[PDB]
């Protein structure tokens, strides 16, 4: 591959001192780009995933209009279960959805082990391979997957809810199933996420996207052990293998309870939503992890003027050091691409004034 | 009315010593019971409402089942809304909703002068004169209306999202309108909430239930001051009209953020969601404030021996002083009855042996 020419983000992500805030946004390839809706309607939400150029075009269009600082691969996190042999149908506007979700114990049985998962996403990693190669060293390229816990509520919920009571059902009347599950997502995703790095990642995001609807206790005993043993196991693969780890964040949206964890959960970076207050982000993660985040998304609704001040703001309380900007949940679809540019701009402006 | 006989919930909710702890659920009346389905099916949800003497009904069925140390009166925090002149419509399963949102600026002018809602909720205000009587003065009967914000929320979506995008987008893209609307709902609110008192309310909760889509930023410019205001106000009216102040309670939920600033804000009782843990809101809160909540309600999907184990933990972290055992939300409809009273019980059971 080609010799990464900006590697701001990813000594931000180590911890390492920079000229600037390295900056991205969850969803950057995202329907609030026009581009992006005519591209997708060329096949079909998942024929789109399937096709390697076209997953490769949809990552680089974003960098086309902003001068962001990594790419992150266009997939879903919905691909696992999928691999795992769940069918899930496109709903035209309503999403990506399990038609016969997991009811029972019994249901496990139709799950594919675990260790074959990698191979029925080989179109991922040729869509990997293709972007980075395409990307020519401009910028890191990030590789991801939904958290064990998450996707577990996406398979037994039939997808999103508003109290994954269904979930939590499970883990209170099913705990055994439910590790047993977990083990399964566990198993099924340190393979995925070695392959995109062998495919050529050069980090890697875990989304625990429904961490919040678990309070301490439940999280503590449902999602940290796995998030744990998917870093664990995807360092001492990749070392195996003799290839170079890659820095790996984990995001768990809602889980302000559970920063403290996180912090020590083996992930360079924590990811933060906009709920936290910046210093007490700080305060609870300590001095070596880096934080990445966090301004809340539907700022950028407001004046690109007003969107300066609140990023201002959000440096000024994160501080120079160990910060990757990024905003603090995914950009909602009906977004302004030019306020998305001023975000990034902002943070560019205000951090190298930061410094000196 | 007739002398209130057991004031343990009020004593807890002032700050004062109790021989054990008072506990209660949120939609303790709600579909999980039976008899609760079937009479809410003798009329239309809101003509249910409407009956002063099926909303007593309702109010009562969790008290002949479970040893509650307070009531709540059933409505819905839809009815000022509603009484500000929106048409709501019951969705068959799918809840109350508005067809017609606020949609800009100009629609605020449909609204009621706020002066007037409290003749139009007269209805509630019989239900809870009635209540209180046929209560005969068992236990406390707690009055409740929406906050502003969250009422807000559903004036604006149609009802209830998972972003509230388009809500937060006023915030950002029309701050001076929504000022105007909150306004309008705390003018609104605080003769509603002087009215159910007046009736006869021995307690007041504020349900600030779509709080977490908020960071502290947008929530201190818009839902904390709206909340302040309301007990401030309500407090003034029912001093000036001769009357005792009733103990208010602020319930912000995912509003972990918050939490200082609420125990600031004029309530007597903080009330807690489960994704906080009780020694941190204890640290958060202070020493004055009371807290209320908050165990997981879809633990009660565990075993009654479960139940009792998380409620015996939960009680041991939050102490026997200035507390009000209840859920971190309210009861899902698939709950089992025999699950809550095992929770009441638990409550109570562990509570005395804490003490003695």
């Amino acid at each position: 591959f080609p010799e990464l020419k900006n590697d701001t983000f990813l000594r931000a992500a180590w911890g390492e001192e920079t000229d600037y805030t390295p900056v991205w946004c969850m969803r950057q390839a995202g329907r609030y780009l026009p581009e992006f809706r005519e591209t997708r309607a060329a096949q079909d939400f998942f024929s789109t995933c399937r096709s390697p150029e076209a997953c490769c075009e949809l990552t680089l269009q974003p960098l086309r209009r902003f001068p962001l600082d990594a790419a992150i691969i266009f997939s879903d996190i919905l691909v696992v279960p999928q691999a795992l042999g769940m069918e899930v149908t496109m709903v035209p506007g309503k999403g990506p959805s399990f038609p016969e979700p997991l009811r029972e114990e019994q249901d496990l049985e139709r799950l594919r082990d675990p260790e074959v998962v990698a191979s029925e996403l080989g179109y991922v990693f040729q869509a990997i391979t293709l972007t980075r190669q395409r990307l020519a060293g401009r910028v890191p390229l990030i590789g991801f997957a939904g958290a064990p816990w998450t996707l577990m509520t996406y398979m037994v919920e039939r997808g999103g809810s508003s109290t994954m009571a269904q979930a939590k059902r499970w883990l209170y009347q099913r705990p055994q199933a439910s590790h047993q599950l977990l083990r399964i997502l566990t198993d099924a995703l340190v393979p995925y996420l070695v392959g995109q790095v062998v495919a050529g990642a050069q980090a890697l995001q875990l989304f625990e996207s429904h961490a919040g609807h678990l309070g301490p206790q439940l999280f503590n005993k449902f999602a940290l052990p796995y998030i744990r043993d998917v870093a664990k196991q995807v360092k001492a693969r990749l070392r195996e293998a003799g290839l170079a780890p890659v820095p790996m964040i984990i995001f768990a949206k809602d889980g302000h309870f559970a920063l403290e964890e996180l912090a020590q959960a083996g992930y360079e970076v924590v990811g933060l939503d906009w709920t936290v207050a910046p210093k007490k982000a700080r305060e609870c993660v300590g001095k070596t992890v880096t934080l990445q985040g966090n301004l809340d998304p539907c700022a950028l609704y407001a004046s690109e003027e007003e969107i300066g001040q609140l990023v201002k703001q959000m440096l000024d309380d994160f501080g120079p050091h160990r910060y990757i900007a990024n905003l603090g949940h995914g950009l909602y679809p009906d977004m302004d691409p030019e306020h998305v540019g001023a975000f990034v701009d902002a943070v560019h402006k205000h951090s190298r004034l930061l410094r000196q």
